[PDB]
């Protein structure tokens, strides 16, 4: 199981919350074209935003960053990413520590796990 | 084009642990005990521990809010005996509003950060 | 593949009228009066009358539940004077649960059939 | 404005309600491929189901019936259609009275209307 999970946390000014949520549907449409993306969901604690992103492997996360780059530049003025976590097995995170350094990610290496045959992450 | 519909009932809990270095290996050993206990819960879909050095984390995925409540009851005794190895510094709960409404009362003692899931894409054969 | 997200706030009201034949042409004339009055409501997106012989119908589309309540206030006086031309035999209200919750109290006197909108596809440029 | 609106009403046994709602997502996926379908939404009054279907013209409704026929036969045992209304201008409903007779439709001819430039139905 090489699945990796990325989690950006967003600080959204209250005047930008509705525009941010409208863009979420655009990010979801664009990300839905990625074969390696298994899950992409936006959740909110008031003005604190969050995305739970599941990719089939490290390459999937790298594909997503390239795929989403143009949308990122369009919407980058609506919020600040205040934290970025990447969770997965060490052998996949090893492929990401170099490429992702610009995000200052917090890397969590998955070491012990239970899961049902239906649910990979 | 726009697609709209109800979210899955799935809820995810994420405690973040501050583990003293002198307790880190004992904490990791106990993780096997917590996994074994949780693996018998019908409502638990995923339960896994990850580490950023001495920062620990558990990703807990339940089929609905009731699954998370069942876990709280199941693990209460174990939580109280491994209590001393770490402290929980953040506790997040993610899920749809209607399920999180069932959790705000029972989990108040954890002072959780509740994130209401509002928009999602998924491949349902592999992730809920 | 599965897409999930919130419904539009749009609400639709549909009264069905039983119109005596002797009143049908007068009813149709008054429809112009009701359309003119309703056309000044900011919250009204669509308001149209259709007929299956002497069975009349209005399709009323509002941007949210508040729009429907504003219409009730706006039309109250007109409703009371054209009151005698027909009877309402069915009154349906369609929309998302959170908006319909705002209507169950104010519209109780109409004994409405409330249909909660749960899944939808749409082309947002032309239909809400 | 040639738009027509179709409205099936469903009586769903309580034991079939969840399966019916799961099929709704399949009907929505299939109907989303129709260029002439502008809106397709399912609503529920307990066990009473309803679809609000908006088509750009009478041909769109006929295309939908053909497009959805295979799914109809798969799911036809989950509920009964107890009423079927078709609303639109007379000139479009004239094209449907023959083809749709098997549904025993209730035809409502739209005669007077207000709408904002953004909303066709």
């Amino acid at each position: 199981n090489r699945t990796c999970m990325a989690m950006p946390y967003f600080e959204i000014p209250e005047r930008h919350l509705e525009a941010f949520k409208a863009y979420c549907a655009v990010f979801i449409e664009k990300t839905s074209k990625e074969p390696g993306c298994l899950y992409y969901g936006f959740s909110f604690n008031g003005t604190q935003g969050h995305c739970r992103e599941v990719y089939s492997d490290a390459q999937g996360l790298l594909n997503h960053l390239v795929n989403i780059a143009e949308l990122n530049s369009e919407a980058f003025h609506l919020a600040s990413i205040v934290r970025y976590e990447v969770h997965g097995p060490r052998e996949e995170l090893d492929k990401l520590r170099g490429p992702l350094a610009f995000m200052k990610p917090q890397f969590f290496e998955l070491e012990q796990c239970f899961s049902r045959p239906s649910v990979v992450a």
